[PDB]
């Protein structure tokens, strides 16, 4: 009962910062208060555990509104990067 | 550049070692936006931006206990006030 | 060149209807728009191919806000009836 | 209830011949909220109807020619405006 106190003060407390804290930390605090009061998320959110599918998504809308030469001339600079690094 | 590009395209299959996640994600990013260009269509909740986060922030916390994540968010609560001061 | 040209023209005509179309009709006539205009989805959803997970979030996202009671009453009611309707 | 919750929920493992999909979705969906309760996080984009929609209705048109899809868009189109009228 000690920390359920201690966790309803610093709940409440953290709404009274004089900054906002960075995106990272936001995250951190938010699923840690959820996991505190929660427990587990209980269901699969479709697409969510597809991580291959997320990353490619992900990857690829980075790049949204490159015209086609900026994104053929940075592919092979990054792959030449690769090549260099890694070797063939 | 398109003769460089399919060039480049097939020499990255050659490497000596499996480049990190990160690499591999710049690399088909860049692969896709150069042939076929814009994504074309809005992948539903991709843009929920603030769902999708939540979401990761939580996962990320699966499996702990009531008790253990009641006190690490206290310790991170703390954390915040320190550096930030309230 | 013909087909662009009544395109054109009952695209912009469908603008004028006395009444709006139902939910379906509004998915066939969008779904068509965009494949005429744009062709084929260019990536895969995260998610929206995992037909699985789509069709349990569905299903128990329909059931929201129903008391454990209530559910529970409504699962024996449901399987009674596909235990007559089947056999065992 | 409960105790004909349990009995239910074994013997319908017994069924003869596999029920149809809406009536596994409504068997499910009524075991998850039984046993569970509400699902306890909003799943991005899940919550996107707009999105979704859009989505489902595209992606069934699938492999669709251009001219196909635009043929078929007049006569929708035309069926729209013989239903409702402009
Ligand atoms: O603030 P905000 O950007 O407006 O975020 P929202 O309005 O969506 O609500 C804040 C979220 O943080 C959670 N939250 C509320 N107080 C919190 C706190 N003191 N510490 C961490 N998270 C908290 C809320 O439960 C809510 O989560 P939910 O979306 O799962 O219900
Ligand atoms: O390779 P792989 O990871 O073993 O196979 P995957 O199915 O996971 O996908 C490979 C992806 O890289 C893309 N790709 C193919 N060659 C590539 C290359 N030389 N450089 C960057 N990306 C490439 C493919 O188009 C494919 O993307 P897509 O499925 O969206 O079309
Ligand atoms: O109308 P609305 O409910 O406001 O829908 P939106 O504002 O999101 O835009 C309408 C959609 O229908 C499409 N649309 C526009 N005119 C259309 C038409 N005449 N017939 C079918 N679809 C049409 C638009 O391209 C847009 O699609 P998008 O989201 O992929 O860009
Ligand atoms: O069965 P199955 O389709 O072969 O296995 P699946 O992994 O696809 O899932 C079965 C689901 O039915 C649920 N289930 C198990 N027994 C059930 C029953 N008697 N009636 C309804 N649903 C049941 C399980 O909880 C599981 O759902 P979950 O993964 O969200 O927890
Ligand atoms: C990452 C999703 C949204 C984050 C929700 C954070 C919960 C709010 C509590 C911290 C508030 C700190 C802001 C004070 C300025
Ligand atoms: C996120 C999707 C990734 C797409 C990857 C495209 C393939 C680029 C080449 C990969 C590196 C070549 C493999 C050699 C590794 C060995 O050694
Ligand atoms: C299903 C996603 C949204 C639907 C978009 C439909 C495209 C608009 C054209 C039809 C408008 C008919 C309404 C007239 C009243
Ligand atoms: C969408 C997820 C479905 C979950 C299904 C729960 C299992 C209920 C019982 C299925 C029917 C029993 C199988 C017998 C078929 C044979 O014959």
């Amino acid at each position: 009962m000690a920390l359920q106190a201690d966790f309803d003060r610093a709940a409440e407390d953290v709404r009274k910062l004089k900054a906002r804290p960075d995106d990272g930390e936001l995250k951190e605090l938010y699923g840690l208060y959820k996991q505190a009061i929660v427990g587990d998320i209980n269901i699969a959110c479709p697409g969510m555990l597809d991580l291959k599918g997320k990353a490619k998504w992900e990857a690829w809308n980075l790049k949204k509104g490159l015209s086609t030469e900026d994104a053929t001339s940075a592919y092979i600079s990054k792959a030449k990067e690769l090549i260099e690094k890694y070797g063939i």
